[PDB]
């Protein structure tokens, strides 16, 4: 009933449901419909 939004672009709601990775959420000029924007990622490359 209040988990965290750990999904890519997971729809959030300025009020409680915050991104699990603590990310800056934003919305439009209506006050509804928000999307978590990724802003971290690791440095270097992937496996191999």
């Amino acid at each position: 009933e209040d988990n965290c939004i750990a999904e890519d672009y997971g729809k959030c709601t300025w009020g409680g449901t915050k991104c699990c990775r603590g990310r800056p959420c934003r919305c439009s000029m209506i006050g509804t419909n928000c999307e978590c924007t990724p802003r971290l990622i690791m440095e270097g490359l992937s496996f191999a």
